[PDB]
């Protein structure tokens, strides 16, 4: 279904006017409630992204093309509190500041950095707001073909699919200015990415990473691939990276879903994780606390120490979202 003219219009016009788009202190809520078109804010953004960096361009890829890709992302992105176009929006801008403010460009090639950048806003592509534990526990129809076909990862392979197929259209292939190496190499490394993603592979992604970064002789392809991997995974849980107040509106969204799953579980007859329980009311401030503890302070740790010293302020602005955290249980 192709993009109408007044659909790239509608994006086009919008000015941006008080923001700037690169700085790791952007903030998406504000750009969204200053406009009664949040939709196209959130496109301009990533178009004005995009086009800033010079890369669609060194990769043949128009402005119209670019344009008619994240409009057919958008399109894919369904009303759901958290895992909606605003969080792949707001991935691919905290990616581009990982790369460009933290310096992480220097590990990468620009076309890399340009399939990261890419890869941000079809990683989720047709999320419904609930995880790959409903589907598997739920033996949905999703579930059931996920387990005859070998692998649990049953969401990130749908998003895979729905990116598959919006590139195989010429006009919003990003990488249809791209052949022979170079071009698979697009696929196959957004593709890992988005594989990445589901957290249950988050250990695994983390200690290969590691490794191949302690490893002089690492193959370069395969360390250049796990450093996007690692980068598209950083983007997907840097709520808890960014300033308190953004840090905790996104963590009040992604509760609302993990409760409306709870809800569709318990009304199935299937086991809820307290966390997933509405009826059972848990402080946003231990969930934070938990997360920060056992899955991001390390994470970030370990990529800074290991290879990623530009991306220092990540664990310095956890460690006072943490603080701040445990000021709301100590005074409450
Ligand atoms: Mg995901
Ligand atoms: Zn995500």
């Amino acid at each position: 279904t192709a993009i109408t003219k007044v659909e790239r219009e509608a994006v086009l016009v919008c000015e941006l006017p008080s923001f700037d788009v690169t700085d790791v202190e952007f903030d998406l809520f504000r750009a969204r409630e200053s406009t009664d078109k949040p939709l196209d804010v959130a496109a301009a953004i990533a178009y004005r992204l995009l086009l800033g960096s010079g890369l669609p361009q060194k990769f043949g890829c128009s402005d119209e093309v670019l344009l008619n890709f994240i409009l057919q992302c958008r399109k894919k992105y369904r009303n759901v509190p958290y895992h909606n176009f605003y969080h792949v929006v707001d991935v691919c801008q905290t990616i581009h500041t990982f790369l460009y403010r933290g310096n992480v460009y220097e590990k990468l090639t620009e076309l890399e950095c340009f399939v990261l950048l890419i890869t941000a806003l079809v990683h989720d592509l047709d999320h419904m707001g609930l995880n790959n534990s409903f589907y598997l526990k739920t033996e949905s129809p999703l579930g059931i073909l996920s387990s005859a076909s070998g692998n649990t990862s049953v969401l990130e392979v749908h998003h895979c699919n729905l990116a598959v197929e919006i590139l195989s259209d010429p006009e919003s292939d990003v990488f249809d200015g791209l052949e022979g190496a170079e071009r698979t190499l697009a696929f196959r490394s957004m593709i890992d990415c988005v594989l990445a993603t589901d957290m249950a592979k988050h250990g695994s992604a983390l200690e290969a990473f590691l490794a191949s970064a302690a490893d002089q002789s690492s193959d370069e392809a395969a360390f250049h691939r796990m450093t996007m991997e690692i980068i598209l995974k950083a983007g997907d849980i840097s709520n808890v990276t960014k300033p308190f107040d953004i840090s905790r509106q996104w963590a009040m969204a992604v509760t609302e879903e993990f409760y409306r799953q709870g809800d569709m579980e318990k009304e199935r007859g299937v086991e809820v994780l307290p966390m997933f329980d509405r009826s059972k009311n848990m402080e946003l401030a231990k969930g934070q606390i938990g997360f920060i503890d056992f899955v991001a302070a390390p994470f970030f740790q370990k990529i800074v120490d290991a290879c990623l010293q530009g991306m220092q302020w990540t664990v310095d602005r956890i460690k006072s979202n943490r603080a701040q955290w445990e000021r709301v249980l100590e005074t409450r």
